[PDB]
């Protein structure tokens, strides 16, 4: 699995549940083309989203929808999304976490890069 | 001034100085048109982007040039950039602060929204 | 002013207004010594809390009652308060901003340490 | 495992291991008396600080040694620690995962709260 996503609501302390997410990579006339989608489980993770094979060099864009994870719990938040944006596998294959917390005026995210 | 970015530096717990920000507007056809620009400031604050008559409804792009931040001080950074995507609302107070902390592999961003 | 706290609510968007700081030195004994205390400002801001002349070397702790601050909301918070605990170092440099970032469940903490 | 602690580092884009954590609990006199301390592992998760029966009811202080950290990669960073403290239990058991994002002049934390 090397590229997974974990979101915590920094509200609730709690994983943030049912957060979507749409993975876009930059195409070779750089536009973003879609990549991948999901949304995160009852942990607060999103696993699957991609393989080894699949997940090859590029610039990847990971949107968090922030604003449709608030609204559905009846809040109205600041940010349309937080946007990921970085560089992959550009010195062999890594597997890659990024994490994000969730405020509805503010988010954090790191990235967790490993080599297998 | 209706609009303000105010960026920190993680690592060296200073303002990010000379970061350049570039600021878009969503089209009608959902293209970002060019807004306005700027490099923060020896305070890590960029000033007067905009005024009141042309800072209009909408969804506006802030875009921080981050990785050119951090290879400017010899450090290998994760991001190609960070974006923060917004909603102005007249109805909501005027004034909008977006705030960024900054760190190689993570950053943090605010919203301070005031009068 | 050596030593200023500037607090943001990461709820509503907006400055942390009328938050308790509480600021002590840890003694030759290890015990926390008061030192100075305020709230924040309109802005979220903590001014005036010392001097040059009173702001030593040493270890201090900055107390933030963000408890009080979340129930004054009406809003439940995990925490008891949020303290920053730092060594003062005549070396770097001399002015000391103390940032934080609030959630119920969470914070964030910075230091902008300049001139 | 009602109490975790688990620390990530946003320098490295890694778990933080080998972090020295110590936990403290307010007694009846008022004092912070020594609860338990372990390390993160190379996951950058402690586990094992306690159990159901003695992580009872009270005012807890979770210090995670930072400064330790950085210095033992030769970093000199600006806080002595990160202190996370919370009531716990108030309502009946609960287990808690305290959760931080480090940097030598920054860092953020937390709180995951379930209900078994
Ligand atoms: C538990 C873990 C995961 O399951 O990958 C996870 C998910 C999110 C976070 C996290 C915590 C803080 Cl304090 C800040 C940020 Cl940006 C992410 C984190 F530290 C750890
Ligand atoms: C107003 C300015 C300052 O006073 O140095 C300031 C104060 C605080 C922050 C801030 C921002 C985030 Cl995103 C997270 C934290 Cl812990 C502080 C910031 F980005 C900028």
């Amino acid at each position: 699995c090397p590229l997974m996503v974990k979101v915590l609501d920094a509200v609730r302390g709690s994983p943030a549940i049912n957060v979507a997410v749409h993975v876009f990579r930059k195409a070779a006339d750089d536009t973003w083309e879609p990549f991948a989608s999901g949304k995160t489980s009852e942990s607060g993770e999103l696993h699957g989203l991609t393989t080894e094979e699949e997940f090859v060099e590029g610039i990847y864009k990971v949107e968090i929808d922030t604003k449709s994870y608030w609204k559905a719990l009846g809040i109205s938040p600041f940010h349309e999304h937080a946007e990921v944006v970085f560089t992959a596998n550009d010195s062999g294959p890594r597997r890659y976490t990024i994490a994000a917390l969730l405020s509805p005026y503010s988010y954090s995210t790191t990235a967790v890069v490993t080599n297998p």
